[PDB]
């Protein structure tokens, strides 16, 4: 583990501004911290005033006054210091953090492939960078305002409180730790639980995910439900541990408000007590015990900042490790003689060199290449050959042990390698296209060039393509957002890149297989030109391209064999603004949706009433004893202070048990709503044909991310927001019906502001989260492209264009900073305007009481209570609100899992219009006149009305060019697509109104790439028929062949097999596909071309589990390979969608000579 740099390094990249933000935010910070309990103590003056001179109405009217001042400018102080703090520290942090990461990018750039190679993974670096956008910003920007105002509070409010009554500041000191405590327990009870439900969530899309990738094996035979049942179990699971969640979650809130009751009790009773012996005022005791809970509390919510900083610490600590490393390979040297001479006569003597990672093994060991001056050479080196690590040596990514390596007879040490590099020219395996516009990813071959030299390179040794048929053009920022590129347009953009570097030599090496002839009569008229251009890691290729290079000197065994003619060649490389009603209408039906549960919601429903009438009692209660506080007859104070406190404990007991029975209830409900939807969800996206499958949005991991996504925020949309609108409801009830019947005058006046107060507390609690955003969503761009750097560092590093990705990234990062700047501001403007706007309705509330006192409207008591009963229940509603608030992206949830039910599948795949089946049909499969085009490709039409057919009981192979869909056949005969048009009959029925699940369990089906259903190799192969038992599969692998290997495996049929269990043999693989295609006992087989890519023995192996797999019954096989289509007894022909030849292979090669099968002989020979 590596050792985290101290705090104070974290600020290195600290200027004078950045100092002088700091300060300020330091500053406010601890003013905005301090000012809180300064507040306390203003109003326990003013409240001690107000009720002390009620006999003499002008003393209390002025004081009175005095005090509102005093509250009005608390206000304003809280409003500038919270404004500096906020804006400061982002600010600040940001500033910071962007520099350290464009420093941090440009150490990278320029260190050593060798570097990478070894010392850290290039995921590590990307990983880095994530971490040093997060960790550190958010120690430095956030999490130090936070420490500084939090320890600023926990002074203040314990110096405050001491100064004023030290004897009740210690009791309210030792109920601190009680509350603090559960609050704690709480909280980690819940994030464990959590952690639980998150894993659990994730092995439900783990199986949405695989049911996707294997919708075709699962729709064609009978999986959807034993998909769901898998999906079933998951969710079960989830929301078992999403109930232990919900009553840990209410068990928390009821102890804390237990705990609560019970303190508070004791401590009224107690200042009770005080105030009776005259030690003390009512006012003052209030504000002692309010001021000493809030220290407490400021110190537990510092706490996670001293977290953070330490993640932070070994954060910046591997990113300066990163950032101060020195490259090896010296770089801007001195020694290069700068030669015009481009043309490199012979190079590449004596080399030794050994990888740098291992020393054990090399590969350059002892053997010379050399090159002539203008001529180019192809290099085939079997396959794992070190073919690369020539061109590396040569572009002096490495270098060569202690030895002889030259270059142009100057060496390569002593020629320098900012301009070396400049005179070669390289073209990757994989073009790397970097996220700029594609005409900057011109330039950076040569900064220098004008817009006439790229246009012209672009256009004399490139076709006009896509660059100039488009939108933009030369702006045509690609990005992640890039358009379409299929490979052609980057290659041929990577090759006209390469040509801007005009002069010596170029390399070459392999490209994709499936390419266009383009690109490749580019490259060979760019090696033409360029004559230099040598070291073509062609490995057996283009053979046009062989014969044009003078030595096609090859590296066998990472070694030169041969050096000269390359004439034969012979037995050697042979490898080739939004709605509401609707809103409304989708709520009402969810609700209805939630139906069976309604009993818990219910009494749910019930528990949070009673929840928000215990904070409002509460509420009272303090206002109550503080009224009792300013009372002389103290035998009376006595009374209402026991009866108030004993009622309190009393009431402890219910907040508990209903704060526990209402999260559990709703929580329930939740959970019990979120499986429903989550089903209903997967049974629709199953019902629907491979059609939708095949669309955008809809496959692999993006659909299991949108069924995952889409049902969290469904439970709280429901549950959280009915459960709040209740208990909220009760609590504003209560609480304005004590105020009203106190006196209505004062309460009408407060609940005027009562929600600039609700809102003020709520973004207390939000300041408290933190008010920076996503902080990785705000540097997406820049991440991105220092992804692509970092990725393509062999790539950067040949063109020599460090500085310009530098300055690409820097201007990708600057509106993230204007954006921060901007965001900090209006974030501290808006908070200090909204807590000035809460004092100033206190200080207007409570003069306007001392105003009605003054006028004998009313008493102290009444006003007091009033005012203290709406100000702690509008604070206990804003904690209310303080409950997830995903309202929005609920209901917007709400229409994405509503649209995805309400979609109607053109392919039904159950049969409601049933049609009779035969026990075992036959099968006379007859696709006479199918007219299909391709749906992902509709004007490609594999099928063009091809009457093909194939007698029941016999077996027809598919054969013909790859490019017309022979397999497409199949897909027809599932009913995958549906044919452009035709009509084709199955066994005297047309499979249009036949039933479509009768005709599944008859067909059987093996994919070109068997799919790995689940852990035993024995649930594969029962996957084949819905009752396989355990004989029939028995007699599944026998005839199979499949128990050959089965009995040599440790486990057998129990063996874990998949992604991250024993991976077998293709060979393997596609012999069980085979035995569970055999399981299902089906009369039609579509046997598809699943041998592919197999060494011998297992290529004899497969072939001769299809020779059993088709025996028997009948099959419709397609293939592209001899000895396969040998055995069938009728063949077709699938030129151009049509039938040309229909008949055996040797009835049909005696006859019509010359024929397509004779075609395909004379190829394969
Ligand atoms: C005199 C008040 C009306 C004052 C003007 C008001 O603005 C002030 O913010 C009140 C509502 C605060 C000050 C101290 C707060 C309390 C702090 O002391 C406590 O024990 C905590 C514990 C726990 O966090 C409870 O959920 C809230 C609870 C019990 C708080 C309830 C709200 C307060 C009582």
């Amino acid at each position: 583990e590596i050792r985290g740099v101290a705090f104070k390094e974290l600020f290195r990249f600290a200027d004078g501004l950045d100092y002088v933000l700091m300060g300020i935010g330091s500053v406010g910070a601890f003013v905005h911290g301090c000012s809180l309990p300064l507040f306390l103590r203003f109003f326990a003056d003013l409240v001690n005033s107000f009720g002390s001179n009620s006999n003499n109405v002008e003393k209390m009217m002025e004081e009175v006054l005095k005090y509102a001042l005093y509250f009005l400018v608390v206000g304003a102080a809280i409003w500038a210091s919270s404004w500096a703090e906020i804006s400061c520290w982002m600010w600040s942090g940001e500033r910071q953090t962007t520099k350290m990461r464009i420093k941090y990018l440009e150490a990278a750039l320029n260190q050593d492939i060798q570097f990478f190679d070894t010392e850290v993974r290039t995921s590590d670096v990307v990983f880095a960078i994530n971490t040093d956008a997060v960790m550190v910003q958010d120690a430095i920007s956030e999490k130090l305002g936070n420490f500084i105002h939090y320890m600023a509070t926990f002074v203040s409010g314990f110096i405050v409180g001491f100064t004023a009554v030290w004897q009740l500041a210690l009791v309210t000191l030792a109920v601190v730790p009680l509350i603090a405590v559960i609050g704690g327990i709480h909280t980690t009870t819940l994030s464990k639980l959590s952690n639980k439900s998150q894993e659990s969530l994730s092995q439900a899309g783990n199986i949405v995910e695989q049911t996707v990738v294997q919708i075709r094996v699962v729709m064609a035979f009978v999986g959807e439900s034993r998909a769901s049942q898998a999906y079933s179990s998951a969710l079960k699971i989830a929301q078992k541990l999403g109930y232990k969640t919900g009553l840990a979650k209410g068990m928390g809130l009821g102890a804390t408000y237990f705990v609560v009751f019970c303190c508070y009790a004791l401590l009224l009773w107690y200042g009770g007590y005080l105030v009776r012996h005259h030690l003390t005022n009512g006012g003052l005791a209030i504000a002692t015990m309010f001021a000493v809970m809030i220290g407490g509390l400021a110190l537990g919510q510092s706490a996670p900042s001293m977290a953070a900083f330490a993640k932070a610490k070994v954060a910046a600590a591997k990113i300066f490790r990163i950032i101060d490393h020195k490259p090896t390979i010296e770089r801007n040297s001195e020694s290069g003689v700068e030669l015009d001479s481009v043309t490199g006569l012979v190079e590449l003597k004596n080399v030794d060199f050994s990888y740098p990672s291992r020393p054990d093994v090399k590969i350059l060991n002892n053997f010379c290449l050399s090159v002539p001056a203008g001529k180019t050479i192809a290099l085939v080196g079997s396959s794992g050959s070190g073919k690369s690590t020539v061109v590396s040596l040569i572009e002096r990514f490495y270098d060569p042990n202690s030895g002889q390596v030259l270059l142009d007879g100057q060496d390569l040490k002593t020629l320098k390698l900012r301009w070396l590099r400049q005179q070669i020219g390289l073209v990757s395996q994989e073009p790397a296209l970097f996220a700029t516009s594609i005409k900057e990813n011109i330039l950076l071959g040569r900064p220098d060039a004008d817009q006439v030299e790229i246009e012209e390179a672009a256009r004399v040794a490139n076709a006009h393509s896509f660059i100039i048929k488009l939108p933009d053009g030369f702006d045509t920022q690609v990005g992640e957002r890039g358009l379409q590129l299929s490979g052609g347009q980057k290659q041929r953009i990577a090759i006209a890149r390469a040509m801007l570097k005009n002069p010596a030599i170029l390399l070459l090496d392999e490209a994709t297989s499936a390419l266009d002839s383009e690109s490749e009569k580019l490259v060979q008229e760019a090696l033409d030109r360029f004559m230099i251009g040598r070291t073509t890691l062609i490995i057996a290729h283009r053979l046009s391209t062989i014969r044009k290079a003078d030595l096609v000197a090859v590296l066998q065994q990472g070694s030169v064999s041969e050096i000269g003619t390359h004439d034969e060649l012979f037995s050697k490389g042979e490898n080739g603004k939004l709605a509401f009603k609707d809103q409304a209408n989708s709520f009402w039906r969810l609700a209805k949706m939630n139906s069976p549960e309604w009993k818990y919601a219910l009494l749910g429903s019930v528990g949070s009433v009673i929840c928000g009438s215990l904070s409002a009692f509460f509420a009272y209660v303090l206002s109550a004893v503080l009224s009792v506080y300013y009372n002389p007859d103290h035998e009376y104070m006595i009374k209402q202070i026991d009866k108030y406190c004993y009622l309190l404990i009393g009431l402890s007991s219910a907040a508990l048990v209903f704060n526990t029975l209402q999260h559990s209830f709703w929580d329930i409900v939740g959970e019990n709503l979120t499986k429903r939807v989550r089903e209903k969800m997967l049974s629709a996206v199953l019902k629907n044909e491979m059609a939708w499958f095949d669309q955008e949005e809809n496959e692999s991991a993006r659909i299991a991310a949108r069924l995952a996504l889409d049902a969290n925020n469904v439970r709280s949309a429901i549950g959280d927001r009915i459960s709040v609108i209740v208990q909220n409801t009760a609590l504003m009830l209560v609480a304005c019906t004590a105020g009203f019947v106190l006196q209505w005058r004062l309460a009408l006046v407060l609940v005027a502001v009562f929600p600039v107060v609700v809102a003020a507390t709520v973004l207390q609690k939000m300041f408290m989260t933190g008010f920076s955003g996503d902080l990785e969503a705000a540097h997406a761009k820049g991440t991105q492209l220092a992804g692509e750097a970092i990725a393509n560092v062999r790539t950067v590093a040949a063109f020599n264009s460090e500085a310009k990705i530098v300055r690409l990234y820097t201007a990708n990062l600057e509106p993230p900073l204007k954006r921060c700047f901007w965001k900090g501001q209006i974030a501290g403007s808006g908070y200090g305007v909204a807590q000035f706007c809460l004092y100033a309705s206190y200080a207007l509330g409570l003069w306007y009481a001392s105003w009605l006192v003054k006028h004998g409207i009313s008493d102290f008591s009444k006003t007091i209570r009033v005012f203290m009963v709406l100000m702690v229940s509008a604070n206990g509603a804003a904690e209310t609100l303080t409950l997830a608030p995903d309202f929005i992206k609920g209901g917007q949830a709400m229409r994405s899992v509503f649209e995805l039910l309400d979609r109607k599948t053109e392919i039904e795949p159950d049969d409601p219009d049933t049609t009779p089946v035969p026990d075992r049909l036959r099968g006379e499969v007859e696709l006479k006149h199918i007219d299909f085009s391709y749906p992902s490709r509709p004007d490609i039409q594999i099928f063009r009305d091809l009457s093909l057919r194939a007698r029941a009981g016999k077996t027809l192979a598919l054969v013909g060019p790859s490019g017309c869909g022979k397999s497409s056949v199949i897909s027809l005969i599932q009913r995958f697509y549906e044919p452009s048009s035709g009509r084709v009959m199955i066994d005297g029925k047309d499979i249009r109104k036949y039933n479509l699940k009768a005709i599944r369990k008859h067909i059987a089906i093996v994919p070109q790439e068997p799919c790995l259903f689940g852990t035993t190799i024995y649930e594969n192969i029962a996957y084949g028929h819905e009752c396989a038992t355990e004989a029939e599969i028995i007699q599944a692998a026998t005839l199979a062949s499949a128990h050959k290997f089965i009995s040599a495996l440790p486990e057998g049929y129990k063996t874990y097999v998949g992604e991250r269990g024993v991976q077998l043999s293709g060979g393997q693989k596609q012999r069980i596909a085979i035995a569970r295609a055999l399981v299902r006992k089906a009369e039609i087989m579509l046997l598809d071309e699943a041998t592919s890519a197999l060494d011998a023995e297992s290529e004899r192996s497969v072939q001769e589990a299809l020779d059993q797999a088709c025996s028997g019954r009948t099959s419709i096989v397609v293939a592209h390979r001899l000895s396969t289509i040998r055995n069938a007894h009728v063949i077709a022909v699938i030129d151009d969608g049509k039938v040309a030849e229909q008949g055996s292979h040797s009835h049909l090669l005696k006859n019509h000579p010359d024929g397509i099968y004779a075609r395909m002989i004379q190829l394969q020979r």
